[PDB]
């Protein structure tokens, strides 16, 4: 919601010479990214009896591995 | 709480970005006192449209008055 708003969309059209911007806007950016890969982070360890369901579509298919 | 948000307030706070500010920050609190006397007028000016809408829902159509 806040980094969609109207006023930053006009705020940054309005100065497109805007590198020091341009820098909070790229950590804006890798926080998205390090938010983003903490949340898969927290699926990707483990799983239960869906594994005997998994290694049934593994076979029909070498080389598949890794389905989350 | 747009105007107020953190992060816009973080970006605010660069100084060119505070002359595009002074232009679209003031054109917004414009807009705000506007709208924060709509919302104290509302129920006056309601009532005064009304009454013209009504003088003119029936004026020259002959009869037809006491439209409820």
């Amino acid at each position: 919601k806040d980094l969609d708003n109207p006023l930053l969309k006009a705020l940054l059209a309005e100065n497109k010479n805007s590198e020091t911007t341009k820098k909070l806007l790229e950590d804006h950016q890798n926080s998205l990214k390090v938010l983003k890969e903490k949340l898969n982070s927290y699926y990707s360890v483990n799983s239960k009896t869906l594994h005997t369901v998994e290694d049934a579509m593994y076979s029909f298919l070498p080389g598949f591995s890794n389905l989350k």
